[PDB]
Parts: structure tokens; sequence; C-alpha cells
């Protein structure tokens, strides 16, 4: 329980590289003491208590209300492109604007089918 | 072409279920983006799903074009000591078991908060 903090949990995702050569999808959720966490987009609009999206812009973010104690982002990155295409993915997890975890990924296609996955959360590792 | 199939996650809980709050978030992927999700009856439930689990079992699956599924769970309790929860999570691709998680949670008087994660993918 000490690994969890109640507050506004947030995930920010940024991508760079040969973005048209890769499909990047994420699923985001969290929890509060009563159920799945309510989720909000970068403008603060309510988007439900589950969320998935293909990443098609440079930056996306998702946050909770202030009752959440946990938030997770699971993603997949795939490509059937020719060898030598490159993607960078950064996923940052915050609680009340403090960075609590970060994933940095670099992908480069080798001519075979590329399928990779990742996960990050706001739990203390 | 990607190696695809029906990805499926099954969750089973038991014990002092009224003493625990169990939340799950489920999603998957195919070459188009997030995978459509279906319940145990084959009904479309969205391309994202979350629930407070209040039954003994639940399942979620994709159609045959998925290459990834994942389930993130939270278990919490503010109950007295000695309440017990068993969780089994099983992941399949084309009904072949590819992953599993088994957990037993027992309260000790303090606030209990634990999380879990189970994914399905080809290796």
């Amino acid at each position: 329980a000490s690994d969890f903090q109640t507050g506004i949990h947030k995930i920010v995702i940024q991508q760079s590289g040969d973005t048209d050569s890769f499909e990047v999808s994420v699923s985001i959720g969290g929890a509060d003491k009563g159920g799945p966490a309510k989720l909000y987009n970068d403008k603060g609009e309510y988007i439900g208590d589950s969320y998935s999206a293909q990443i098609r812009t440079a930056t996306m973010s998702c946050c909770t209300n202030g009752n959440a104690f946990f938030m997770t982002c699971a993603g997949s990155v795939s490509s059937i492109s020719e060898a030598g295409k490159r993607l960078h993915i950064t996923v940052i997890g915050y609680i009340d604007d403090k960075e609590v975890n970060r994933l940095e990924k670099e992908y480069i296609t080798d001519g075979n089918t590329l399928i990779e996955t990742f996960s990050v959360s706001t739990k203390e590792i």
C-alpha cells in the first residue's frame, strides 16, 4: 500500500521517428477505492473509465481525478515496413505533476514483422 | 503478415469477495489499432473495457485478428485482518493457454493495495 499515492495520476505519451511506418496503440486505466478510475484527456474532458487509442499525434496525455491511487498504460508497437525504419516512444507517469516512472523505447525495423509491447504505471517500482 | 488469433483473458475470484474491491482494465491490439473486445456471450463491449469484478468469473476476448491483449488489475481492502481473496488470471491465444497468474491476498489489519498484470502475445 505504501507504493501507492492518492492524487491526480497522469500518463503522457510522445512518439518520434518514422511514425508513418509504425502502428502504436495504447490501453490506459486506473483505480480508486470504489472502482475503475475516471479518465480525462489533455483538455480535461471526461473520456470514460477505460481508454484505448491509436497514437497518431506527437503527444497525448490522460489523467485521473484526485481520488486515483494507480494508473497504467499498456501499449503495442507494430510494423511490416522495410528494414531501417526508426521510432522513439516516451511514456511518462506522474502523480500530482511529479514524475514517478518513465519508459523510453527505440525501435528499428529489420525487415521482419515487428511486434513489441510495453507497460508503465504510477506504482512505485 | 502478423501472427494473429483470438486473444482471451479469463479472471476467476473467490474467498471473502465482499471484503475486496477488484478493478480490471483490459485492452488489445491488431494491425489497425485497439482490438474490438467481446464478453463471454460474444457481445461487443468496446475497444477498451474496465469493470469492478463482482462475479466469480469473467472473460474478455478479441476477434481472430489480434496480436496482443492485456489485463491490468487492482485489488484493495480496508477490512479487518483475515479476509482472503484468490485470483486466477489465464490468457489464451486460440484457446491455447499462453500465460497465467495465480495470487492469494490476505488482509492483516492494514490497508491492502496490490496490482497485477497479465498479457497475451506470441513468442
